[PDB]
């Protein structure tokens, strides 16, 4: 009978993490849960096709051709919430993490499929091998690899109380199910470490840019510091409201999120019950600048320009500059920042308020390193 | 004596064509006519250069070296009009399509110069030949290729009434004019078909992205539905004439175009007359990025800043974005609407008028797939 | 004892000069003078490292790791200076512009520490050597290369009085000491001329793309030609001051400084004093456009929206797109320029004013050629 | 203080093995044994260099750098023997089958000499794993590598008794000393079974090609059946001794081990006593032949010249060389068997006897199959 897959894609684990998501990390144009969705669906017309996640909204703007569901805590609940969507025989479960599955290894699971409950590859160890720093029999040990074939009936079963199962051949073994191992693949390792990206073969990021804008007014009559960039400007000409006031910090951070698809700062921080009265606006956008780098980008430059009458900024732009790049860990030449007065017209021109548009350019993190 | 070049350029034929037309793919840096033309004009110091165009305007804005020629009804009608632009004895011709004719052939051709009226590159067939599927005898058959040298007097006699010939050759013998063939070569086929691409060794585009920009302004005050990306986000609250009145939309034509160099709006839909008065806008931001689309370019991402102190569009930001990617069948992802108000400042801030700044990054479109 | 690392890379030799300063261009991310000094510091844990520059202000922007100090009027005078800031016992001196220096030649050097006062790589010459195009013996020549090792105060010693030494070994010598010379390499070699490039196995520049944005305001109301882009767009409706009034022109500046990390136009030309009252706009953006290809950056395209209610720009727009070209030497094709009005709203709606806003994006140049 | 390295290159384990032994597979022109060990003898100056081996007599014949022991009955038993040999405080030890090891882990090694009585990298797991098929927790494991130092004298009383560990580390952990563990690398994996040898990037073997020669001379005069190549000639007109008499098959047999390096047919069957007076000579010559690919060889072709005035082998020469290619397992093509008399002329003229000439080429096996 039929097959349907479920692919693995939730839960953050910090055992990788830099400040990117390995699920964001870019193969080619896609983020790497999508490339080793893509590499299984491709090997088998399958009923359904279900990814697992924690970023829901953002992954359906990627693809309309898979059925998301929110995981759970552990991949054993990710799983068992995954699988009531399943009513095939069989499931093929995949860790996303092991993006390099071959045709070849994809082929030697499906001609065993009669012969057991669960088909999985599986590696023998020629080295020595420590538990707790003892020596074991490493001619007895496996180590376990994904794709997994199993009947979705016993699996489901297999779910039914514990969930602290990491694959699915010890679950169904669990319920006196039996396993079929077939020889697993290099192809086949997760992406577990930072150091396990030089052993895989994959496919470097794409050069694609993107580009942002950001564009804000705040109003004059304040009686407290200026601060543009987190720099005092002036003691006394401050700007109303919006935490510290810091226009620029608040249109650039609109722009770090434009160019990475992410709303405006609005939507991520949203002040309407006075909320971030009292932040700093440069943390505000450090924070933001996080956002943006956990799903896989990272920024080339700023370019920035303050509109405003008065005061001159001169005598600041470069300490402005520098500031941003201590913010944002980035080097200092990447940043820049100008000025210029609307020749005392418009309500800048008045001295009512002042504008600042900043633009963005953002590429992929080069996770080649 | 000498000899001078005609590149055939002209014609939009549908055999090929994606969105993009052939002579506009990018190898390199350039589109495909000028690398095509210059390849050719690097193997003799010809007396003048002549391309047949259906887009002389764009085609003169990448080069100062060349005289380009209005392109006839037919490939025999566009190059009886380059002719009278030579008065050397010889005359080069060649299709733009035949993209990697080598130095070799040109040589092979120059030196039978003196043998004939015509001399042409040709190949001879070794597989069964149908024609209406019935069977030819395969060794009298000869594919023939470009360039072909002729006598310029004589391939102007040949031209004088039928302009249904092919090729110069059937041109010049039909008249009873003398036919040398050369061995042709693979390097010389012709790009027709979508599936021609991978049959050459052709350079891939490079990775040059290029900027867009669109402002906007257009005025409250006309009782109707509030369209901003084509949708919907009040029933009253609408912006004065402009067809819908969506200025999202129109600024967001402005960059597409802008980052193309394809001008702006009102170049390309002339609106001074209440001609556009029952458009939809989102149906003139999709034509106009099948303008761009048809010059070889392809968006990475939009960005969009929406200047409006009323009505607050974060619940219908989502929508926007969405909607902009089906006109633009692009993933959604690559899409993000971002808004402000003026603290109530300038005319944005009085409820005058909205505005919308957008940004897009554009990049050369990869033939390759 | 311990050894300090001095890297020479002061002083602007017209000898390779294109308009860019062959100590930025781009080796993958780094300038030259970065990728060389990178390189080097990474052969041995120096107790200090100087860079000898004519750019301090922008080269402090690239690193932290390194001291400046401001050149002199030769190498040794560069050198002597840099000296000062040195108390080990040893020095390494070495040209920037001898890029690929090899670890293996490195440790030729330090092996022989002790048998010299200087230790330098050298090569011998099989060809026939003219000087002044008379035949010399070319067995005793010697072509000296760099890194140069010397003890610090003998070195220091040495150029007391004479800074017309064009290496250390020359400077060391001619005050009695001794010198030992190693195998030279290749990978040594001295980038000087144009044709350098391709003798050396430099790494390609890599593809980012910097976003500049530019705007600008200038107020109506003064009795002359209005000029944008250089182009005559009305007898009469000119704008105040600001040179000949171009706000397009000094839009276009912000954004091509901008993009380049270089400021704004009033950092460029300070015109608080009315300095620029006669100057040719036109011409500054050509001039500001060329300090930023000195730092090794070339543009891609410039999109244009200029703001303003009156007078149409139409007719004109392909006339300032072609003088832009002409002034930046461009291809027209990647100039595009856009206007909108804004519904009679506000300063610009009024006819108070004008405003421009630029998008540009810069690469880095392309020194493969 | 200094070191020794000891590598561990005896033994025969069929774990691997094809009928070739993996110490003598191609690596460039040098066998795996001697490859790795001058990789590792690269980084270091090491006071001795020792390799454990089963083929003394011909790996002297390969290098007169390393000192040679005979293995014992385990990994523990050749390193306890070979320990004897070494003098100074420390001994790296390394198995043979690691070949890619880096310098880079040799450092990381080196660098933590101080810590521990043994130092060793290591890998940790990600996969399930299954010892018997039941779940351990995977985060305890730790997957051992080679090269490892250690105090010699702790190694040495390490092993005085319990010849049965795998490692250095659990030898010297099991008499409460102390371990180092450093992080481990993809390029020390151990080469142990047929397809690990795709999982490594080793250097594919030479092309170099040996010639062997082989010339044998049997006398008439038995009344037995004349058997040639294994293919009955004549049913009388046999010829004396030397098993069945295949004068051809000896002849054979002579130039395949020729081509080895591996003496002749009376070294490797001394008959002297008539030991092999009942031996199927095409069996001796198979086992030959089963030597020569032990040792990391391959036929390409045989060519035959029997001289013979009688009988006439016309008849039989295909059947000849198609047992020949049976026996050896070859392509018939690469057989060839002639034939010529001698006009009469000398001891074969006379019919005294007969002679038979061979030609063989061997290049290397190609374990890439
Ligand atoms: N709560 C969780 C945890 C992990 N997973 C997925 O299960 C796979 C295996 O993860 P571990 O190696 O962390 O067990 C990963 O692809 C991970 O994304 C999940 O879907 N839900
Ligand atoms: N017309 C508007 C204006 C603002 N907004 C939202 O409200 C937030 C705060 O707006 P101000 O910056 O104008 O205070 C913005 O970041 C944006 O999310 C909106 O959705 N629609
Ligand atoms: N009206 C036309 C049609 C084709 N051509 C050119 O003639 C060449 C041959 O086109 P066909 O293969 O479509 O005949 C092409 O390079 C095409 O651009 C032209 O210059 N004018
Ligand atoms: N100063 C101006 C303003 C508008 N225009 C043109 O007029 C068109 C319509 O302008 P509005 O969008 O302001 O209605 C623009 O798209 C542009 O082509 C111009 O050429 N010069
Ligand atoms: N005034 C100068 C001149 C050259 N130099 C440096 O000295 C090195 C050798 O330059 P010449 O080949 O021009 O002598 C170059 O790296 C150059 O940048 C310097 O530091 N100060
Ligand atoms: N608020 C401001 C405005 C202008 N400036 C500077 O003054 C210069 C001239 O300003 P105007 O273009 O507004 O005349 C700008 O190029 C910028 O360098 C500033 O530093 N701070
Ligand atoms: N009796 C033995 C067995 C193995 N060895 C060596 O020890 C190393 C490890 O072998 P095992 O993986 O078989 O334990 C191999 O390099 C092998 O050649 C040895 O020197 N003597
Ligand atoms: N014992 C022999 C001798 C010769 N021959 C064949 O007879 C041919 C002629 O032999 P003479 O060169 O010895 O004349 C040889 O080329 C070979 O084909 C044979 O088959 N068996
Ligand atoms: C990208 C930019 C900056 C576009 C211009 C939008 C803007 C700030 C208009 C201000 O109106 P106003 O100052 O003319 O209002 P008022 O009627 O008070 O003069
Ligand atoms: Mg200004
Ligand atoms: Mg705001
Ligand atoms: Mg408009
Ligand atoms: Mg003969």
């Amino acid at each position: 009978s039929e097959m349907s897959l479920i692919m693995l894609a939730a839960g953050n684990s910090t055992r990788f993490n830099t400040k990117v998501k390995k699920q964001f990390l870019r193969l080619g144009n896609d983020p790497l849960w999508l490339y080793a969705t893509k590499n299984l669906s491709s090997f088998y017309p399958f009923k359904k096709i279900v990814v697992t996640s924690s970023n829901i909204t953002y992954m359906k703007k990627f693809t309309k051709n898979y059925e998301f569901i929110e995981g759970g805590d552990t991949r054993a609940e990710s799983l068992k919430k995954a699988l009531e969507l399943i009513d095939s025989e069989f499931v093929m479960v995949s860790d996303v993490a092991r993006v390099l599955v071959s045709k070849n290894l994809f082929d030697r699971l499906i001609e065993n499929l009669d012969k057991a409950d669960c088909i999985t590859p599986a590696l023998k160890v020629a080295d020595t091998t420590l538990f707790d720093n003892e020596a074991l029999q490493r001619e007895k040990i496996k180590l376990i690899q994904t794709p997994q074939i199993s009947k979705t009936k016993l699996l489901k079963k297999a779910l039914d109380q514990n969930l602290e199962f990491t694959d699915d051949s010890t679950a169904i073994a669990a319920m006196g199910g039996k396993i079929w191992f077939v020889e697993g693949e290099e192809n086949a390792r997760k992406l577990t470490f930072k150091e396990d990206l030089k052993k895989l073969d994959l496919p470097t990021p794409s050069f694609e840019i993107f580009t942002g804008n950001g564009f804000d007014v705040h109003e004059f009559g304040e009686n407290r510091p200026l601060l543009l960039a987190g720099v005092q400007i002036h003691p006394t000409m401050g700007l109303k409201a919006h935490s510290d006031g810091d226009v620029l910090a608040h249109s650039l951070t609109d722009a770090i999120l434009g160019a990475a698809g992410l709303g405006d700062i609005g939507e991520l921080y949203p002040d309407t019950d006075m909320k971030f009265k009292n932040a700093n606006s440069m943390e505000l956008l450090k924070q933001a600048y996080d956002k943006v780098r956990e799903i896989g980008f990272e920024l080339i430059n700023i370019d920035i320009c303050v509109m405003a009458q008065s005061p001159k900024l001169k005598d600041f732009k470069q300490a402005m500059q520098s500031n941003i790049a201590h913010t944002l860990d980035l080097d200092e030449f990447r940043i820049n920042v100008k000025a210029t007065t609307t020749e005392k017209l418009g309500f800048i021109g008045r001295k009512e308020g002042m504008a600042v548009l900043s633009s963005v350019n953002l590429k992929y993190f080069d996770w080649t390193r």
